[PDB]
């Protein structure tokens, strides 16, 4: 199956690998690459699945996996088509090259020193350029490793098409789904399954430390916005919630919290982040960034003379914000295009900024770009919402712009209902100027409103 020599090999079927294999293609017009994936499936894009796939009234979603964005336009989970893809058997002999997927084989050892890998099978694959492309895996909750196999085995852990099948197939059947995490992945899901719980009349529970959704990225005000909104659609959420235990009483699981309360539920989802996939690096020799996670690679997604990362796993070296690591669709493509330009000789480093966006479905969403966090100082502006002014339309207060601020610069900004001026955002981070005013600013936004106390 396995050809024995590949000039280009993508270890991981991602995002970030796929966008690699555009760019070289691109680039080098006859180039081989080999995509080495330990998942069933070719590539796909994950957002879909805790957003657009729940919205469809189709019946079939969960087979096809086909899905409409909220402007009505209907489109594949997946990159592209099977038929676009070349197989790894022909991949040496097809004139002009193309991209193969060699898929249910995993990468076990990188001989950094001999350019070459070994899959699983025991399979031996040498190359000229590789880049790491393996994403994460979502974390657990140490109070649930500390449970039973009883436990483990209600909780759902949501990442692949696999888990959107299985956790689909549990709302039909459960009566009481509980998310625990306040990010956007269990946000995203907290409105998806309390839209279908709306149908059958079941409930969604979802509950986190902060005081608000989204508590680590949002500011006070808008955190306890959307975790109003969230409650709108149907589902209970419990802010200031630590979980202390979790346990089988009666077939029900029983979450314990530290501050006395306690949750009776059927099943658990667990959106509590993402442990980067390094486990390559122990054969490879490479160094792992022990403040951010992930392989440490340079400017340039570099990390050895002919190996870079990109996506989910890489920590970069971002020249204008420092040191970072992203999980974020975009930036696995802006990523894995980089890297690829760079497998070809561009040695070009990371400028362009990649963003993030989430739909808590088609009437509210949010994009963000640069440095996120709430500890850092912020200025919100914001206004009432106009008719243009939701997910689905782009394609008191309900829209606004929050600032994020490092050394009296903006260095992040998040848009709330605001689309189609990420560029603008982009710009006025490259820019890097001391505003004398950020109200003046917000207009660059369409936010047009008097100063306001905060
Ligand atoms: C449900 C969900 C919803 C999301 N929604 C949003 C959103 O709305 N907006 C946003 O900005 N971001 C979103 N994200 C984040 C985004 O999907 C990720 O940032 C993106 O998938 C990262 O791409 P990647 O290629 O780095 O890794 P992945 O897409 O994780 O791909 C890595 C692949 O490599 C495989 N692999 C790992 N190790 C090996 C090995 N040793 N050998 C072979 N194969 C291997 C993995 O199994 C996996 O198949 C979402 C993520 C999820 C899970």
């Amino acid at each position: 199956k396995a050809p024995s020599h590949v000039p280009f090999l993508l270890i991981g079927g991602g995002t970030a690998a796929f966008a690699a294999a555009r760019s070289i293609r691109a680039r080098d017009p006859g180039a081989r690459v080999l995509i080495v994936s330990e998942d069933p499936e070719l590539p796909y894009m994950r957002p879909p699945l805790s957003k657009e796939l729940w919205f469809s009234d189709d019946p079939n979603v969960t087979k096809t996996l086909r899905f409409k964005q909220w402007n009505g336009k209907e489109r594949s989970i997946y990159f592209q088509p099977p038929s676009f893809y070349v197989s790894a058997q022909d991949l040496p002999h097809i004139e002009n090259g193309g991209v193969a997927v060699l898929t249910g084989k995993k990468v076990v050892q990188l001989d950094v020193r001999d350019n070459m890998l070994k899959l699983n099978d025991g399979s031996q694959i040498t190359y000229e350029k590789c880049l790491i492309a393996t994403g994460g895996t979502p974390r657990s909750l140490s109070a649930i490793d500390r449970a039973g196999a009883e436990v483990k085995s209600r909780t759902t852990l949501f990442r692949k098409i696999g888990d959107f099948r299985s956790l689909e197939k549990i709302s039909r059947e459960v009566k009481s789904i509980t998310i625990i995490g306040g990010g956007f992945l269990g946000s995203e899901l907290a409105c998806a399954l309390g839209r279908k719980a709306r149908a059958l009349g079941t409930e969604v529970i979802q509950l986190f430390p902060e005081k608000g959704n989204m508590g680590k990225i949002l500011p006070e005000y808008l955190s306890n916005w959307t975790m109003e909104k969230v409650r709108r659609e149907g589902v209970k959420v419990m802010p200031n919630a630590i979980v202390q235990s979790v346990g089988v009483s009666s077939g029900k699981l029983l979450i314990k919290l530290k501050d006395g309360r306690k949750v009776e539920t059927d099943h658990i989802v667990a959106a509590v982040g993402l442990e980067p996939n390094v486990e390559l690096a122990k054969t490879g020799g490479l160094e792992i960034d022990s403040d951010f996670g992930g392989f440490r690679v340079n400017a340039e997604l570099q990390a050895r003379s002919n190996i870079w990362v990109a996506g989910d796993a890489a920590c970069f070296y971002d020249i204008k914000l420092g040191r970072r690591r992203v999980e974020h669709h975009d930036h696995a493509v802006v990523s894995g295009r980089l890297a690829g330009e760079n497998m070809t000789g561009a040695a070009k480093p990371y400028w362009h900024q990649s963003m993030f966006w989430s739909d808590l479905g088609p009437d509210v969403g949010y994009e963000a770009i640069g440095l996120v966090d709430s500890s850092l100082p912020t200025v919100g502006v914001f206004a009432k919402a106009t008719a243009q002014d939701n997910p689905k339309s782009a394609t008191d207060y309900g829209k606004g712009v929050i600032f994020y601020l490092r050394d009296k610069v903006v260095v992040g900004i998040v848009l709330w209902n605001i689309f189609n001026r990420m560029p603008i955002a982009r710009k006025i981070i490259k820019d890097g100027e001391q505003h004398e005013d950020l109200n003046e600013v917000a207009k660059l936004f369409n936010i047009h409103e008097d100063l306001v106390p905060r």
